[PDB]
């Protein structure tokens, strides 16, 4: 398949590029494959500055784990986030445009993000 690195661009990073952006997004990178996924973030930053993160704050994951970082500066990302009337196969977002901190959480050497924790 894929490693958790080439996941993770997959899935959050979108140095590229609407209300319809979500809708498109979600479906073009798999992310409604199997499932609507319930929620996810975009990253339009570059893929250095992201990367970057992982040498910047120290911060506790949600889940306890304490590999987790989260930008000095605000990075900006689009929130996605299905509707009630979604169905899948055909999943319905919700496309949010927003500057905040972004939380990833990064593994191996090199010491790269493999998950989106949270945008603050």
């Amino acid at each position: 398949k894929e490693t958790a690195a080439a996941k993770f661009e997959r899935q959050h990073m979108d140095s590229s590029t609407s209300s319809n952006y979500c809708n498109q997004m979600m479906k073009s990178r798999n992310l409604t494959k199997d499932r609507c996924k319930p929620v996810n973030t975009f990253v339009h930053e570059s893929l250095a500055d992201v990367q970057a993160v992982c040498s910047q704050k120290n911060v506790a994951c949600k889940n306890g784990q304490t590999n987790c970082y989260q930008s000095y500066s605000t990075m900006s990302i689009t929130d996605c986030r299905e509707t009630g009337s979604s169905k899948y196969p055909n999943c319905a977002y919700k496309t949010t445009q927003a500057n905040k901190h972004i939380i990833v959480a990064c593994e191996g050497n090199p010491y790269v993000p493999v998950h989106f924790d949270a945008s603050v």
